[PDB]
């Protein structure tokens, strides 16, 4: 594969009804899909090892990991998690997520890149998938 590079969203599907499983609010949840579409994500790989950077315009997250190692994370809305990433077939990962304290929906996520070169980020909780397209920059 090689999932390094600059990607800019292109589209953004679901993602409100993502948050509703979630209980985020509803001005919230317009707020939050608005500042989703402006969200970008820097990669860089090296081997099965991640370093991802994903912002939007006030807010910027870090996330490394290795595939096939427990580390610790956020969900969506904001609940520390440990997750576990692992491969599903050359180009597509998949990321299992368990909350550190409490009860929640069940979230995952999913990296993939397309062989049109766009970069494919889905998130799930519960039965609601929301998927989000990007390019490179
Ligand atoms: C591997 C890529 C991942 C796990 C992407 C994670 C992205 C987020 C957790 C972004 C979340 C956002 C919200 C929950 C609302 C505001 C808009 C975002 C895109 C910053």
């Amino acid at each position: 594969p090689n999932f390094s590079g600059n990607w800019k969203i292109i589209r953004s599907e679901n993602f409100e009804e993502l948050l509703k499983v979630l209980g985020v609010n509803v001005m919230l949840r317009k707020i939050a899909v608005a500042a989703a579409s402006k969200q970008a994500v820097e990669i860089k790989q090296e081997g099965d090892t991640f370093y991802i950077k994903v912002s939007t315009t006030v807010y910027t997250t870090e996330i490394n990991f290795k595939v096939g190692e427990e580390f610790e994370e956020q969900t969506v809305d904001g609940r520390p998690c440990k997750s576990l990433v692992k491969w599903e077939s050359e180009n597509k990962m998949v990321c299992e997520q368990k909350l550190l304290k409490g009860e929640g929906p069940k979230t995952s996520w999913t990296k993939e890149l397309t062989n049109d070169g766009e970069l494919i980020l889905t998130m799930t909780a519960d039965d609601v998938v929301c998927t989000q397209v990007f390019v490179r920059e």
